[PDB]
């Protein structure tokens, strides 16, 4: 019954990054104030969508659109680019959503039906995933992002942070 320093497979650096990617957009909702229920029930659908496209390669960001179903326009948005910087499983692994707490706090209060829709922006060649089809992003002008640092990485696959807020 030992344990040793494991050396990591490519789909075990995705699992992970993958589970942590969605934990911080979990926390995001938390933290904000939105119902949790919604982001809950598609956490399998998400995931699967997610590994198959960081599998691939061809997942570019992960963005968590914050919208007012009232007036259909962005309240705030969350995005986490793709680094594929994977050479092999011995790399060190992290997490860090410290600074998602603060830029939430300088986004301000939301309306009181605000929602919250998930888009996953892939290159064009991209094989197809059971019920996911082509979207469109809510516009973003009037808005200003800001760049909040690597949020997740595993043995060099990581995720940058950024989100958009109304100036």
């Amino acid at each position: 019954n030992a344990s040793t320093v494991a050396t990591y497979s490519y789909t075990h650096s995705v699992t992970y990054v993958t589970d942590n990617i969605l934990k911080s957009l979990k926390d995001i909702i938390l933290l904000s104030g939105l119902d949790p229920e919604h982001f809950a029930d598609r956490w399998e659908s998400n995931t699967r969508a997610i590994k198959t496209w960081l599998g691939t390669g061809d997942l570019r960001k992960v963005i968590l659109e914050i919208y007012n179903p009232a007036t259909d326009k962005l309240v705030t948005r969350w995005d986490i680019d793709i680094v594929y910087g994977w050479s092999d499983g011995d790399g060190s692994f992290w997490t860090d959503t410290e600074q998602l707490k603060y830029a939430i706090k300088k986004a301000g209060l939301l309306p009181s039906q605000a929602k919250y829709k998930l888009m996953l922006d892939t290159k064009p060649g991209r094989p197809d995933v059971e019920g996911w089809s082509k979207g469109s992003y809510r516009s973003t002008d009037g808005m200003v992002k800001q760049s909040l640092g690597s949020t997740v990485e595993h043995s060099g696959l990581a995720g940058q942070a950024g989100y958009w807020r109304q100036r």
